[PDB]
């Protein structure tokens, strides 16, 4: 699931 917010970006998995 994405979330972007350390190293996170767009949809990326979970």
């Amino acid at each position: 699931t994405w979330l972007k917010k350390r190293r996170w970006k767009k949809a990326k998995x979970p």
